[PDB]
């Protein structure tokens, strides 16, 4: 066979090509064939250049296959095996075979230059053929490849596909003929391909569908997972042909069951082709469509296909099973355009995608029901198809890639299966008849290009996991690999293309569905039975005769009945949530975080009523008292769940709004926030300030009593702490530095009897290994018939992990914190995977409680929205004036117990320590300088300061106390200042505050301007004059010259002061050229 075109005359190399994709011979394809064959006749190379997805490489492949020549497409995107490319060029030259480089532009410059030199040598050797004088009876053509004279066959050729934006290297510009494949002719491809599927009308369908894809491309919002190129269009047309043939066979079988004669042409003639194509387009696109783009897509579809609509296929059996399972698991179900219609549609789309593809993804935002949709689908197909459904949930970023896929031991060769490989091997072996069962492996975590490299082969049509051990695991047809991801920001397009997709937009789960789920869970789940009765929930399909499973069920049912009016679609909770979303919060506010926090608080409310009934066995709670209590608690929990993450002013704003919209009475005191009030066990409100005792501290522990001085901010938060620890929810506390989250959390946790606090401090290098080490330290694994359970060694104690800085762990390159995802999988799935043995282990009595600083701070990072959904976040602002006054009044009263003559001045002093401090906090801010930061840590450092000036001294006058107070004020606040006028303001304001709070104390004796305190001159820490201190420091400096460093150091006014400040800080506890000098002097 000889294939000829214009001058070119090739011979057909009879190479077996299999069922290779045929290309519609469009005008651009004909032009490309013409120019490429002309170049090959001239022995020049071919360069079809153009935008991405314009048929370049596959047109070259089509031309090579038309002449029967072996084509070898070389990719040029981070997978370019250079070490084989010299060998591959030698093979191409010797055997005779074509080589095409897809996007040769994408090569790095070194790679580009080297391959360019190789191709230049080859093409010069090929061009040496073209001269006529060279007789080929004796012509051993050769080229220099791999330092060898390799013979070149004439049939061989090389093509280089380029992407403009550009040109070829200057080496090959003279040698390669270029062709612009700028725009393939979509209409003719669609026409020929639709006519290939048997569509009676193809010109109109092609001329409609082709502009529609372009219209979708421009109009719809840009998303990575969308694809409206020629590949997607051709896949849509194949699916349309399949739907058409299915309809032919449906009508045929319907007639055959009855009494009729069959002829395929008659049935095919009378059908709507537009409806079939539209059904295919919708079935293939709408699952991927974001909720914002679906009505735009339907509008464009109506415009391009007028008077044609897509009626969704009715799956009555699956829908009934879905209704049954949803009623079983306290989930709202709908039949479309109802409460929960979109979610039902999405789970049905998930079923379709699982049926078609063997790999799929769910790409909603956090809190859209993708995990619940998948679970409901599995448990519904359970009853529908009579096949047991099993789920293997893996958080892939939590585990390392090596343990995920198993690593070959570099020495003493032995294979250790990874977790995913262990699951696949277990399924393939089928020790328990796993092949009979249906198994879905769900990667429930962020997807990255690193851990999906081995999964690319599995997700593709190969369905073969290749391991470095050399074992090739074939995926059985029962296995389905699924993905849950909040987003696909860092996913390669290669991964997305292989997988089907269902986008679960956040407006698939309405607030009404979550409220219905909460109330249904309240009405049927006893809140004290826990996990022992959790199995029995499945024993009864309706639990008849078990309405009074406990008094807990009855009381919480009454509470739910009381709460129903406020949980409506336009109730108090909905409006409160909508307003709260307008407020700015230190952490990103998610809907389900607020809702889970509120549900936990209401759970604790009904628990409190149960406690009241237990403590009043004779006359338990009446329904009126219950109504008042729950009505007030709902407002209290609404505030503390929504505005709990905001400043006091915004909490007051939300309280004002609730006062505006609510019907429940609120307190009748004008200048008190609602958050300051508690709901007592009786329905009436009561201030929190009544529940905060005034205590007295010992002098021994005056500045570090690890017991928190009870203030308002401490009697509130601890209550909330308990309300969120009874439910085992992972509490988190945030706030500016020094606020007191760590002490408050430690005291609240240690106050409980059962809790065992384990103090972990997180940092940038912390990983899952830290938590695992803590578990091996305090906890242990035990085997049970249910499975492996991790438990604390101490029986009957709830072990809690304090994660002191949850924010600080560094993100990976792809915006995921490993330890945070690990904790997320624990708190959500109630366990993790032992990687060493590759098996699921369940936590029994493990909890997490975190502290943070706001994410705006430099070393911090924002937390994952999948993780922030579980944790309730509280914002501990600074204590403020009254709280500071109480906290440090107790400390000053303890401090003055040393000298009994100044006890009466304890309270006048404390207010001063507050007032000036607050004034500084209002005058100097972080904007002026980054280090102008004030907190209660200053005040303790004030207290401690005075303490270590008062501890050795046997007695003082009040003026001495004022002088020490002023000295510590200057040493803590004046030193940090940068500007001289600020220092002068501090000088004047210390005097103003002191004389305001200490009238009839003469200022001249009490506070002379040159305030210096030193311990070198005398044994005690008492004031001294400037000249004596100058002389002592000068003598010691002269000694220092000839001792450690032999250089002159001059003493001026502004260096003696720094020496004294450094020595002072050396004398305090936890006190953090001149530094070396003062360290030497003080030893
Ligand atoms: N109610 C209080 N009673 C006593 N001291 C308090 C109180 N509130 C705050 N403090 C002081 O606040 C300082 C900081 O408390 P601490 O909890 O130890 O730091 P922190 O809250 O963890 N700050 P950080 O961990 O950096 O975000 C300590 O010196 C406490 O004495
Ligand atoms: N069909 C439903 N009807 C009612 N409530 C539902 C339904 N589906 C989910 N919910 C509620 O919404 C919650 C979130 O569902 P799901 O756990 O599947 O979310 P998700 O989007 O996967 O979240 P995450 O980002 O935490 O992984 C469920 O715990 C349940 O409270
Ligand atoms: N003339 C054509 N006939 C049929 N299909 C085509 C034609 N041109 C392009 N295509 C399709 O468009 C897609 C283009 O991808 P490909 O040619 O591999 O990369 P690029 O076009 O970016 O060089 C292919 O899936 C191919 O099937
Ligand atoms: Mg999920």
């Amino acid at each position: 066979l000889s294939i000829q075109m214009a001058n070119a005359k090739f011979n057909y190399g009879f190479e077996y090509l299999g069922v290779q994709d045929k290309l519609v011979q469009t005008p651009l394809t004909d032009r490309c064939y013409l120019t490429m064959t002309q170049a090959l006749e001239a022995r020049l190379g071919g360069s079809p250049f153009g935008p991405a997805g314009t048929g370049k490489t596959e047109s070259v492949k089509a031309l090579g296959h038309q002449l029967g020549r072996f084509v070898l497409v070389f990719n040029c995107d981070e997978t370019f095996d250079f070490q084989a490319m010299g060998r591959i060029f030698v093979g191409l030259c010797q055997v005779g075979a074509w080589g095409c480089f897809d996007e040769f532009n994408r090569l790095e410059e070194r790679m580009l230059s080297a391959v360019s030199q190789q191709v230049q040598c080859i093409q010069e050797a090929l061009r040496e053929h073209s001269n006529p004088n060279y007789d080929k009876t004796s012509a051993p053509i050769t080229c220099e490849l791999l330092n060898k004279q390799v013979k070149v066959s004439p049939d061989m050729a090389i093509f280089i596909t380029m992407n403009p934006g550009s040109n070829l290297p200057d080496n090959l510009k003279k040698l390669f003929r270029s062709l612009a494949m700028t725009k393939p002719d979509r209409q003719l491809i669609a026409q020929v391909m639709l006519y290939s599927q048997g569509f009676r009308t193809a010109e109109v369908l092609a001329n409609k569908i082709v502009p529609f894809f372009k219209l979708c491309d421009e109009q719809l919002s840009s998303q990575s997972h969308y694809d409206f190129g020629l590949r997607a269009l051709k896949s849509v047309l194949v699916s349309a042909g399949n739907v058409k043939r299915e309809r032919i066979q449906k009508i045929k079988r319907e007639k055959e069951e009855r009494g009729e004669a069959v002829d395929e042409g008659e049935i095919a003639e009378n059908l709507p082709e537009q409806e079939i194509l539209i059904q295919s387009v919708c079935e293939t696109m709408v699952p991927k469509l974001v909720a914002e783009d679906i009505p735009l897509l339907f509008s464009l579809l109506s415009d391009v296909f007028p008077g044609v609509q897509y009626h969704r296929g009715e799956m009555t059996a699956l829908r009934e099973e879905l209704k049954k399972v949803c009623q079983e698991m306290y989930l709202t179900y709908g039949d479309g355009e109802e409460v929960g219609g979109m979610w039902v549609e999405k789970v049905l789309q998930l079923y379709q995608i699982t049926q078609i593809n063997h790999g799929l993804m769910m790409v909603g935002p956090s809190g859209s029901g993708k995990s619940m949709a998948w679970r409901v689908l599995l448990k519904a197909l359970e009853r529908l198809e009579g096949v047991e459904g099993v789920a293997h949930i893996i958080d892939p970023k939590a585990i390392s890639k090596d343990h995920l896929y198993g690593t070959l031991d570099p020495n003493t060769r032995e294979w250790t299966d990874g977790l995913f490989t262990h699951v696949l091997r277990k399924i393939i072996d089928s020790v328990r008849g796993e092949l009979q069962k249906r198994q879905w492996i769900v990667f429930d975590g962020d997807v990255d290009p690193e851990w999906v490299e081995n999964l690319n082969s599995v997700l593709d049509d190969n369905k073969l996991l290749t391991l470095p051990n050399g074992e090739r695991l074939s995926l059985p047809p029962n296995v389905r690999i699924m993905f849950e991801v909040q987003d696909l920001k860092y996913a390669t397009l290669a991964t997305v293309s292989r997988c089907g997709m269902v986008w679960f937009s956040e407006d698939v789960l309405s607030t009404d569905m979550i409220f219905n789920n909460f109330l249904a869970r309240l009405r049927s789940i006893p809140l004290d039975e826990g996990e022992d009765e959790a199995q029995r929930r499945r024993k009864g399909k309706e639990d008849e005769g078990e309405e009074a499973a406990s008094p807990m069920l009855q009381i919480q049912r009454d509470a739910a009945t009381i709460m129903q009016p406020y949980f409506t679609s336009n109730g108090l909770v909905t409006k409160a949530l909508e307003h709260a979303f307008q407020l700015e919060h230190i952490m990103d506010l998610t809907r389900l975080r607020c809702l889970g926090s509120l549900f936990s608080m209401l759970h604790q409310a009904c628990r409190n009523v149960a406690q009241y009934n237990a403590n009043h066995p004779d006359f338990p709670m009446q329904i009126e008292q219950l109504e008042r209590y729950i009505q007030r608690y709902l407002v209290y929990a609404i505030l503390w769940s929504l505005s709990g993450d905001s400043r006091l002013k915004m909490r007051a704003e939300l309280g004002e709004y609730i006062r505006r919209i609510t019907t429940v009475p609120l307190p009748t005191a004008p200048n008190i926030p609602i958050i300051d009030y508690e709901v007592s066990i009786s329905g009436e409100w009561s201030p929190w300030q009544a529940k905060v005792p005034q205590i007295e501290v010992e002098t021994h522990k005056v500045a570090a009593p690890d017991v928190v001085v009870p203030t308002l901010d401490t009697v509130r938060h601890e209550a909330l702490l308990y309300t969120w620890l009874a439910e085992h929810k992972p509490l988190v506390l945030c706030g500016p530095p020094g606020s007191g989250k760590t002490m408050t959390l430690f005291s609240a946790l240690r106050a409980l009897p059962d809790m065992e606090v384990v103090g972990l401090n997180f940092s940038s290098a912390t990983t899952p290994e830290l938590l695992l080490k803590t578990f091996d330290h305090y906890c242990e694994y035990r085997r049970t018939p249910n499975g492996v359970v991790l438990a604390p060694v101490q029986l009957g104690k709830w072990l809690v992990l304090f994660c002191d800085e949850i924010n600080l762990p560094d993100m990976d390159k792809y915006g995921t914190q490993r330890v945070i995802s690990f904790i997320r999988q624990m708190v959500e799935h109630g366990g993790f995977y032992r990687t060493s043995d590759q098996t699921w282990v369940k936590l029994e009595r493990i909890q997490f409680v975190g502290a943070c600083n706001p994410p705006t701070d430099p070393g911090r990072k924002p937390l994952s929205h999948r993780f922030l959904r579980h944790v309730p976040v509280v914002y501990v602002d600074y204590p403020g004036p009254a709280s500071l006054t109480q906290i440090y009044g107790t400390f000053n009263r303890a401090m003055l117990r040393l000298i009994p003559s100044l006890r009466t001045y304890a309270e006048p002093l404390t207010a001063a320590m507050v007032e000036f401090y607050t004034m500084s906090q209002e005058r100097f801010t972080q904007d002026t300088q980054p280090h102008y930061i004030y907190s209660p840590r200053e005040m303790t450092r004030w207290v401690r300061g005075i303490f270590e000036a008062l501890r050795p001294l046997e007695t003082l006058p009040v003026e001495g106390l004022i002088r020490i107070w002023a000295h510590e004020a200057l040493r803590l606040f004046q030193d940090r200042l940068v500007e001289d006028e600020e220092r002068r303001w501090t000088d004047e304001n210390i005097d103003t505050v002191a004389l305001k709070h200490f009238p009839n104390i003469d200022r001249e004796k009490a506070m002379s301007r040159p305030i210096l305190y030193s311990n070198w001159l005398s044994k005690d820490y008492i004031p001294v004059d400037q000249e004596e201190l100058r002389d002592y420091v000068k003598a010691r400096l002269k000694v220092f010259y000839e001792e450690e460093l032999d250089v002159p150091l001059v003493l001026f006014n502004e260096v003696l002061d720094h020496v004294l400040r450094i020595d002072r800080i050396f004398r305090q506890p936890q006190g953090h050229t001149l530094s070396r000098f003062v360290a030497w002097m003080n030893g």
